[PDB]
Formats: structure tokens, C-alpha cells, sequence
């Protein structure tokens, strides 16, 4: 059957949500954590820079756990890497920004 449980490096989350942010100038998003950093190994939104693509979206916020941007991996990655991807992303292209993270919170009742 299936083997694992206890603990694992990679494993898609149940509340894993994926959205898209209208790309115009560039990502303009900050990340936190890093297998080397203290906030890691998980990666989260350090802060939404005022004047970015996501900034306008709002869907995302500072503190949310990221998963992958554009088409890379943010889970269990190097703080510099995740950040290196944003600026390395397509940028100034035609397709929007592929944002993947986990969404889940108390709503109503």
C-alpha cells in the first residue's frame, strides 16, 4: 500500500489553493524562512511590497505559507533560491503570475 506517515519533506497540503495575479510589471513580493534561515524551512510571505502585482490582488498577505511561484518549488528550498525565482520569473511577459499557497481560516460561526 502506501508508506510514510510520521514525517515527510514534501507533501501537498489539503487546503492547498492556487490563484493567479494579473502580471503587469513584476512580482514584487517578499518571502521569509529558508532551510538555512530560522523562519524556515517553510517559506512565507515576508511582506507585500506596495506597488506590486500581488499587492493589488490582496488575495495574498504577509505570513501565508507559499508553495510555488511561476513554475518553481518554494517548499523546503533555500531562502535565496525562492527569492531568486521571483526576479528570475518570466516577468514582462503575457501570461499572469502563477501563485500557489495554502488557504484556510475561521469564517462565520
Amino acid at each position: 500500500g502506501s508508506s510514510g506517515s510520521s514525517g515527510s519533506p514534501l507533501d501537498r497540503d489539503p487546503a492547498f489553493r492556487v490563484i493567479t495575479v494579473t502580471k503587469e510589471t513584476g512580482l514584487g513580493l517578499k518571502i521569509l524562512g529558508g532551510i538555512n534561515r530560522n523562519e524556515g524551512p517553510l517559506v512565507y510571505i515576508h511582506e507585500v511590497i506596495p506597488g506590486g502585482d500581488c499587492y493589488k490582488d490582496g488575495r495574498l498577505k504577509p505570513g501565508d505559507q507559499l508553495v510555488s511561484i511561476n513554475k518553481e518549488s518554494m517548499i523546503g528550498v533555500s531562502f535565496e533560491e525562492a527569492k531568486s525565482i521571483i526576479t528570475r520569473a518570466k516577468l514582462r511577459s503575457e501570461s499572469p503570475w502563477e501563485i500557489a499557497f495554502i488557504r484556510s481560516g475561521p469564517s462565520s460561526g
